[PDB]
């Protein structure tokens, strides 16, 4: 007989808001995505069989970042990716901290970022 077990990692990020000033918008805002590495439980030998092939995509995403008036947001969305999670990867964390930095508005700033934010195209 077997039991239905499962490895639950979740990828907690702490989002601190700053400006350039280095002023503190707020340290505080943490998302965290729940990856679950269902395995299965040999009863007999007590064994647990883990898909060492598992991989969870979870898409990082749905973090806001408070609109400031003459203000622009390094970035006004973090990380705005499909993670995969593996289980190679798994019980370790890959994501922790966070800092979002308001500087004076596109506005009266020429465009310091302009590269081209590179996402996946699949």
């Amino acid at each position: 007989m077997i039991e239905p077990i499962k490895r639950t990692q979740v990828v907690t990020q702490t989002i601190h808001y700053r400006y350039e000033d280095g002023a503190v918008a707020h340290d505080d805002h943490v998302v965290s995505l729940i990856f679950t590495q269902s395995g299965k439980r040999d009863l007999t030998n007590g064994k647990e069989i883990w898909d060492s092939k598992w991989s969870l995509t979870q898409t990082f995403e749905a973090l806001p970042s408070p609109v400031i008036i003459g203000y622009t947001a390094d970035k006004p969305m973090v990380g705005p990716d499909e993670v995969t999670v593996d289980s190679k990867n798994f019980l370790d964390k890959q994501n922790r901290e966070e800092t979002v930095i308001y500087s004076a508005n596109t506005i009266t700033q020429n465009k310091k970022d302009g590269l081209e934010h590179h996402h996946h195209h699949h």
